């Protein structure tokens, strides 16, 4: 028997020499040393310190240049939003916990530290699945005397917020819970703990199929046949240099954004997966950590990928850090 259990809570470690305490009560220094806790804290530091900018910025760079203000774009704003969520409600509380060593802002926080922190990475997650959408519409034109607009650009956008709150609202109201996880300063869905009282295995089937399955085959359609599209036209047109550098950036880009989805959202999947199928085994609580540091280090690389390589925003971003000229 792996853990110690209580009414809101599972913490990773063994009770038998009585030191295991609530982690919203007292520190979880048993668990892992006060220098473990120490970087969790840098860590969380250096994604404030690197996500607050770069996801900032694309917002602000938006205000101040017309070019990037277009349908298409709106989904990425969306996904900087979706970041800062991220940001403010998850990174800046584990940073202040992980420094006392527990959830100090007990079971309510742990609510809506898990629900905001949940919500932002869900609504990055439909955003990176709609602009796959969007872009394969745009470019393999499945639908005739199509033309997508601003109209279609908003309902993509609350059709993230929507799959979004499918995910995070259901464990405040009955339907798995938000839990401690890991090292127990920082809260997210209890997708580990047969807990029959909010069902958590019914959550975990519909959170693997409909929030990962679902979106790793749409993706998967959408750009494998964006790809086949751009890649025909090419063959089609050998005499132009251009057309072929284009046909070779949009597939290496391609590629890049296809494992940056499976970097960020494999380990969660993966593990919850292994923990479902192996349910007589324990897992600690720095190997309970690993998703969320894939997960949550995206709310850098997903704006550096889609945003920061784009030669449109890059441009107006120097512009704007350099007060108007270039
Ligand atoms: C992990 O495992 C540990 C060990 O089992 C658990 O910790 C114990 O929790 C119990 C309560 O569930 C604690 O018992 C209470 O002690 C209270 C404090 O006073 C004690 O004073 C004596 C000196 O007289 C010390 O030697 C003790 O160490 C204590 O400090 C006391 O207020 C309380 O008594 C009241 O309730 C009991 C009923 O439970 C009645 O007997 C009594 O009439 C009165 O109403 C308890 O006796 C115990 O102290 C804890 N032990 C330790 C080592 O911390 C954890 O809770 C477990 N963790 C999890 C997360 O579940
Ligand atoms: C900081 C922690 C965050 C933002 C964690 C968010 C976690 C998810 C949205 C994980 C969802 C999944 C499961 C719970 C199991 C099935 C696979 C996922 C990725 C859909
Ligand atoms: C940038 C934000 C800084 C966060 C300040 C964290 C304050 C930590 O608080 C400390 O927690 C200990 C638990 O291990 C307690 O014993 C002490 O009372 C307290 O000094
Ligand atoms: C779901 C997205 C899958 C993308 C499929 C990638 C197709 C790999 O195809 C490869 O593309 C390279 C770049 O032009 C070429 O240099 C290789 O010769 C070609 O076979
Ligand atoms: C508009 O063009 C404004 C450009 C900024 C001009 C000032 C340049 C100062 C560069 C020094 C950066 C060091 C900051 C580190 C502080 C710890
Ligand atoms: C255009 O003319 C303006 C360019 C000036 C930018 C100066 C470069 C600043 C790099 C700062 C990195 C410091 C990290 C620590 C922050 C507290």
């Amino acid at each position: 028997m792996c853990g110690t259990e209580g009414p809101n809570f599972y913490v990773p470690f063994s009770n038998k020499t009585g030191v295991v305490r609530s982690p919203f009560e007292a520190p979880q220094y048993y668990l892992a040393e006060p220098w473990q806790f120490s970087m969790l804290a840098a860590y969380m530091f250096l994604l404030i310190m690197l996500g607050f900018p770069i996801n900032f910025l694309t917002l602000y760079v938006t205000v101040q240049h017309k070019k990037l203000r277009t349908p298409l774009n709106y989904i990425l704003l969306n996904l900087a939003v979706a970041d800062l969520f991220m940001v403010f409600g998850g990174f800046t509380t584990i940073l202040y916990t992980s420094l006392h060593g527990y959830f100090v802002f007990g079971p309510t926080g742990c609510n809506l530290e898990g629900f905001f922190a949940t919500l932002g990475g869900e609504i990055a997650l439909w955003s990176l699945v709609v602009l796959a959408i969007e872009r394969y519409v745009v470019v393999c034109k499945p639908m005739s005397n199509f033309r997508f607009g601003e109209n279609h650009a908003i309902m993509g956008v609350a059709f993230t917020w929507v799959m979004a709150l499918a995910c995070a609202a259901p464990p405040l109201v009955g339907w798995s819970r938000y839990i401690p996880e890991g090292m127990q300063c920082s809260c997210g869905i209890d997708y580990y703990t047969p807990h029959e009282e909010t069902n958590n295995e019914s959550f975990v089937i519909y959170m693997f199929v409909v929030h990962f399955i679902i979106p790793l085959i749409v993706i998967f359609f959408c750009y494998g046949q964006l790809v086949f599209t751009v890649k025909e036209a090419a063959a089609q047109q050998q005499e132009s240099a251009t057309t072929q550098k284009a046909e070779k950036e949009v597939t290496r880009m391609v590629i890049i954004m296809v494992i940056a989805f499976l970097i960020c959202w494999l380990p969660y999947a993966g593990v919850a997966f292994y923990i479902f199928t192996h349910q007589g085994s324990c897992f600690g609580p720095i190997f309970m950590t690993i998703p969320a540091f894939f997960a949550k280090t995206s709310a850098v690389y997903n704006p550096v990928i889609y945003i920061m390589m784009n030669k449109q925003f890059r441009n107006c971003m120097v512009t704007t850090l350099c007060c108007g000229k270039n």
